């Protein structure tokens, strides 16, 4: 094991996003999150400027605008 899966070639699928700020969400299928929370599989949902990715094991609605990806 001597090479990393994330490439500057590939970034569809598998991505990253650190949340650079805080979502306090007010429903169940958003995320809410801190500043710092690294998400898993960073992909981009069918409501408008909203991802899924996964935190501490659930996926759901993140705020594009509030994460970035790494």
């Amino acid at each position: 094991m001597g090479h990393h899966h994330h490439h500057h070639s590939h970034m569809i699928r598998s991505r990253k996003a650190r949340a650079v700020y805080p979502c306090e969400a007010e429903h169940s299928s958003e995320l809410s999150f801190e500043i710092g929370a690294i998400f898993e599989d960073v992909q981009t949902s069918r409501e408008p400027g909203w991802l899924e990715g996964t935190l501490n094991g659930k996926r759901g609605l993140i705020p594009q605008n509030y994460v970035k990806l790494l």
